[PDB]
């Protein structure tokens, strides 16, 4: 019987509705939506954020698309065949996240007694065995071959407690202080995370170049939420309707130039502004123009997969200030996140804040079929077979005031099908030493499980650098390394790396027997993809 009321009567009109033609449930559910303009948890990455983002990935544009990488150069990590953590037997294990042990405020990877240091998981495919290891080589050096491993960080394990991803850094007297994520699985196998950290010391032996853990120390809880800026453990356990996202994890260290040292780490929102039926109906969350705004709103209402998505979304980076106990540290202050994700994706991963001579800059890993827009991310596997970003943003201040790059937030796109030998995921932004304007681009190549096939394994990919312009936009740059080089240098490029989207040449992106194989199903691989322009 009632009609449109406030400012929701402005808006239909605008966008050239018929409001006759509005059902009575239509003007009821548009009666819902809220107006306020108060940004409740930072920078948003809002629906037509995601949109854009997944409209860019399916051009394949040259500015944003993940350079084609040479298959046939493409082999497993032979320090990945070592000792597991969770047989304590020689196997060969895949290796995924990984991580420079580098300096907190400039980010450039550290020069450790001539070595440079890598932490990584690592584990053998499709067992559950998340564990991190130690792996070095000669600084600056650009050989594949030549990293080694020295071994689990924690020794012998299960799957009880876990370690997944963060940051490291050095200590004043060369110890490694490690952040990472504990994750202990006894409740119910849930994966419960914790921000931990631990001061790692390592024996060296010059003459036969080898390094080893010698004792790891402080391990403890630095973080798990606080319950209002971000959801903690109990917190989810309560809603958590089985269909929810938890996260307390990928802590990234970085300091300011006055020594305060901050981590910046994924995570859910807390009671700040939390997940729920009500954020469907926050205008905020869409960040269109108005008429577009009405359209999307539509879209959430009648697709019940996208409604229910939108309810439980509430991805968000955050970041805290420690104390000054650098080997045993504590939470000085939690601060609301950088960036938050609410009504429109579930997981933002990796963060990772490099500072470029008066800026910080904050990028994270994405996968868009975890955001709630069915139909856009459902289009990005019809075109490319993957749906993978990574995102970016921009601030003159480390705590608030990020803006997105690009427009959107994009700044890398999946470029070849998830279950092709080079395909990557887990881009990690790392400095370059006298080039302020450019940053390292790092990621492991060909996901884990095997999806490949059997024998192909997650591996290093040959990095890449990309170009940061000050109007706030960036390019890929066509130039590229060998396997696992986290330093670039003029001696690091490699052009032999480089691939081409063509079935037959030598340098093919595809493996023999990937072009136009099935992903997801029916999909032929491969069928919509286009040249880089
Ligand atoms: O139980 C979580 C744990 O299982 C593993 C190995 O069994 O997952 C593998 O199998 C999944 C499908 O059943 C894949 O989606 C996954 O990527 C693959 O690794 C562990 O990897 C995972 O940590
Ligand atoms: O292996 C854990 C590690 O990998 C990331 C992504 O690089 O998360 C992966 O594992 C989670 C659960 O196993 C998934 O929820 C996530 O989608 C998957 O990509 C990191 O965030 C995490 O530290
Ligand atoms: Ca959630
Ligand atoms: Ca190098």
């Amino acid at each position: 019987k009632a009609e449109l009321k406030g400012q929701v009567k402005d808006i239909v009109e605008e966008s050239g509705v018929d409001t006759s033609k509005l059902t009575n449930d239509q003007i009821n559910e548009l009666n819902k939506i809220n107006f306020s303009k108060e940004a409740k948890s930072g920078t948003q990455l809002t629906y037509n954020d995601f949109k854009k983002i997944a409209k860019t990935l399916i051009e394949q544009d040259a500015r944003y698309a993940i350079p084609f990488f040479n298959a046939s150069k493409i082999k497993n990590m032979p320090a990945a065949k070592t000792l597991d953590a969770q047989s304590g037997k020689v196997e060969d294990l895949e290796i995924w996240n990984s991580w420079p042990v580098q300096d907190a405020k400039t980010g450039y990877v550290s020069n450790w007694n001539g070595y440079q240091l890598v932490i990584g998981m690592m584990g053998v495919p499709n067992v559950n065995d998340n564990h991190i290891y130690l792996l070095y080589n000669k600084y600056g050096d650009n050989d594949f071959n030549h990293w080694k491993n020295a071994g689990p960080i924690f020794g012998l394990g299960t799957p009880v407690i876990q370690q997944w991803s963060g940051s490291a850094t050095l200590n004043k007297d060369g110890s490694i202080q490690l952040y990472y994520t504990k994750v202990d699985t006894s409740d119910n196998n849930t994966n419960h995370q914790k921000l931990a950290s631990a001061t790692v010391y390592l024996n060296l032996e010059k003459d036969q170049d080898k390094i080893s853990i010698a004792h790891v120390d402080n391990d403890h809880i630095v973080f798990e939420g606080d319950g209002y800026h971000y959801q903690t453990y109990d917190q989810w356990k309560e809603t958590n309707k089985g269909a929810d996202n938890i996260a307390m994890r990928d802590a990234h260290v970085i300091d300011d130039d006055n020594g305060n040292r901050y981590l910046v780490f994924e995570a859910s929102t807390g009671t700040e502004n939390y997940q729920g039926d009500d954020q469907i109906y926050q205008w905020l969350n869409y960040g269109g123009t108005n008429k577009d705004n009405l359209g999307d709103f539509f879209q959430i209402l009648s697709n019940s997969d996208i409604k229910d998505r939108a309810k439980w979304s509430n991805a968000a980076i955050g970041i805290i200030k420690l104390n000054d106990d650098v080997k045993n540290p504590s939470v000085a202050k939690v601060y609301s996140p950088l960036i938050s994700a609410p009504m429109v994706s579930d997981e933002i991963e990796r963060p990772d804040v490099v500072k470029l001579g008066n800026k910080y800059y904050l990028f994270a890993a994405t996968r868009l079929n975890r955001g709630s827009n069915d139909d856009a991310w459902m289009a990005t596997n019809k075109a490319v077979g993957d749906n993978v970003a990574m995102i970016g943003y921009v601030s003159d201040n480390l705590t608030h005031g990020y803006v997105p790059l690009n427009e959107s937030g994009v700044v890398l796109t999946a470029s070849v099908p998830a279950n092709w030998r080079t395909a990557t995921y887990s881009y990690y932004a790392v400095p370059v030493e006298g080039r302020d304007d450019q940053l390292l681009i790092t990621s492991y190549i060909t996901n884990r499980g095997e999806v490949a096939g059997k024998g192909m394994h997650a591996t290093w990919a040959p990095s890449f650098l990309l170009q940061i312009n000050p109007d706030n936009t960036t390019t890929v740059l066509a130039k590229m390394t060998n396997q696992g080089d986290w330093i670039w240098d003029d001696s690091s490029e490699n052009p032999d790396m480089m691939g081409v989207l063509e079935k037959d040449a030598p340098n093919s992106a595809a493996l023999p027997g990937e072009w136009g194989k099935p992903v997801d199903w029916d999909l032929i691989g491969g069928y919509n993809l286009k040249p880089h322009q």
